[PDB]
């Protein structure tokens, strides 16, 4: 299969800070691949990462090259698009639906996680959709290393998005990674259910936020939220990342082992 590697930007599939992301389609083979299109005029890193990526939930990684100031990344396209565009405002999606999303999200998590990576901007932005809807993490130019040599390490960048920005990372120095994507996995779920996010941001100076803590449920987005779900949601957004529900144990709750949705 002679030039196998040759391709033409069709469409704008997204816009980041250092660039966009582009459909190529291929040239004999007629593949699809996106590719982010970085202008230098960070990505160092966020290839190195990549490199590392393969689960069938992490969106997968070809290669690089450069052209002068123009660094491209050659990435897996995911033509189901992002999650954010099935959550429905004030309303979610099929409880069923973001159930088969939050098993396909913790997958992925639990690969990152164990293999000392943390994506560290976890939202409906980042979660693409392949062809039978499945969920595939995708950017990870904010991602970065918490375990090497078995050895864990405290993080202290604030980053992510603020909406989604678990509360210890406003609040103190250091953190650990795992719960600050797990926190993030909760602000997604409740989008997913509620089709609207909680709150601004998870610090006292906010209302909403302040009246979860007070356990005000009869509230949105909460009160939307079936009692098996939100019973999740309250292990998952706990203020204190050390006493925060972990992935071994959301594998365990009652709702997510709910049987809910037929096979296709
Ligand atoms: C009008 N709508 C605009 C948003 N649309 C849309 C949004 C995102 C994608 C899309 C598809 N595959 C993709 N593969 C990717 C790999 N890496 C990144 C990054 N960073 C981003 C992607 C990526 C984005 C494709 C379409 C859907 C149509």
């Amino acid at each position: 299969v002679p030039f196998v590697e040759d391709w033409d930007l069709v469409q704008t599939l997204g816009e980041g800070a250092y660039g966009e992301v582009q459909l190529a389609v291929n040239r004999v083979t007629e593949e699809a691949v996106a590719v982010k299109i970085v202008d230098m005029k960070n990505i160092k890193k966020e290839i190195c990462i990549n490199k590392m990526l393969n689960h069938e939930n992490v969106v997968k990684f070809y290669g690089h090259r450069r052209e002068g100031n123009i660094q491209y990344l050659f990435l897996e396209y995911c033509s189901g698009g992002e999650l954010f565009d099935r959550i429905e405002p004030d309303i979610g999606m099929p409880e069923p639906d973001a159930q088969r999303f939050f098993h396909q999200l913790m997958a992925g998590v639990v690969y990152l996680h164990g293999i000392g990576i943390t994506h560290r901007d976890i939202k409906p932005e980042n979660l693409l959709l392949d062809e039978r809807d499945n969920l595939k993490i995708s950017d990870f130019g904010l991602a970065t290393v918490f375990r090497y040599n078995n050895r864990e390490r405290l993080l202290n960048k604030m980053c992510g998005t603020l909406p989604y920005v678990a509360p210890e990372l406003l609040k103190r120095r250091e953190f650990h990674a795992e719960p600050v994507d797990v926190w993030s996995c909760g602000i997604v779920l409740t989008a997913m259910l509620a089709g609207e996010l909680p709150w601004d941001q998870p610090s006292d100076s906010c209302q909403e936020y302040s009246d979860w803590k007070e356990k005000k449920t009869y509230l949105n987005p909460w009160k939307k939220i079936d009692s098996a779900p939100l019973a999740l949601l309250h292990k998952i957004l706990v203020e204190n990342p050390s006493a925060r529900i972990t992935i071994p144990d959301i594998k365990k709750d009652r709702w997510y082992n709910k049987p809910l949705k037929k096979g296709a």
